[PDB]
């Protein structure tokens, strides 16, 4: 029960993300678009890893939240989070299987 | 590397709201007290635990975030959580331990 570091911090803080867009309506109306949108930012302002944070605002200037659909998002956002795996020098994460990842558990049934 | 159930999805949660509470300015401007209500707000509407959802804005509808300073906002957060902890049968956290708890370590340094 100590704060968490950076990774820890940052782990959940894309668990949260994630899992945020990966119930995020197939249909959202033009108010969910606009919040979610919104929520991203808020978020870029707030994330208390300076460093982490302004990495963040730098992109989102450029590439702002696609918050059309679902799967346009948790597209959009699996795609962030790969940007800044590739800064870090992990690995990229297969984006098609962002939905066994963060909603519906592995195809092979290991989350069941 | 499931999809993560209530209570771990939850924990995360709070880790992050937290931590965005304990490094939130103790001077903020106009401007960033309007966004992290809005910032907490807009978490209450896309949060996937629809049931903690609901509590949520129930909860916010009347008692709107405190964001004038970090101080009054991770007293306000702290006291949110503890409704929560209430409502599940869990114990009250002690509020004057924040800042130990998601900012500086506890006091006997077993955090250092
Ligand atoms: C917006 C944001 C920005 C950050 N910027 C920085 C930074 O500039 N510098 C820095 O050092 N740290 C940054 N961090 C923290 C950093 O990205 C990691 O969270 C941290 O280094 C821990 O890494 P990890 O290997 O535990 O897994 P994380 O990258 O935290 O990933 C957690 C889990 O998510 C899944 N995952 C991985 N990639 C994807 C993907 N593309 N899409 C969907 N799911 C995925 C995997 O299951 C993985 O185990 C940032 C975090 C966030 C949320
Ligand atoms: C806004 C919100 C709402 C929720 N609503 C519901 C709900 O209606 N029903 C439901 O079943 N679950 C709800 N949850 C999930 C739930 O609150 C817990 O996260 C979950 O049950 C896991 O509990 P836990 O005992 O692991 O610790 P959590 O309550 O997740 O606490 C995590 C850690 O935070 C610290 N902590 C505890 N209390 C406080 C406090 N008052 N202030 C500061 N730090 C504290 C402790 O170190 C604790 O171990 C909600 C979560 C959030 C973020
Ligand atoms: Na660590
Ligand atoms: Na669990
Ligand atoms: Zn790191
Ligand atoms: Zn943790
Ligand atoms: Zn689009
Ligand atoms: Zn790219
Ligand atoms: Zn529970
Ligand atoms: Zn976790
Ligand atoms: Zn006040
Ligand atoms: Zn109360």
């Amino acid at each position: 029960d100590c704060p968490p570091d950076r990774e820890e911090l940052g782990r959940h803080s894309w668990a949260v993300l994630h899992t945020l867009a990966a119930y995020y309506p197939d249909l959202p109306t033009p108010e969910q678009q606009q919040d979610m949108a919104q929520f991203i930012h808020l978020f870029s302002k707030f994330y208390p890893c300076e460093e982490c944070a302004e990495d963040l605002r730098k992109r989102l200037a450029r590439n702002h939240p696609d918050t059309r659909t679902r799967a346009a998002f948790t597209q959009w956002l699996c795609h962030l989070h790969n940007e800044v795996n590739r800064k870090l020098g992990k690995p990229d994460f297969d984006c098609s299987k962002v939905d066994e990842r963060w909603r519906d558990g592995w195809k092979d049934g290991s989350c069941d």
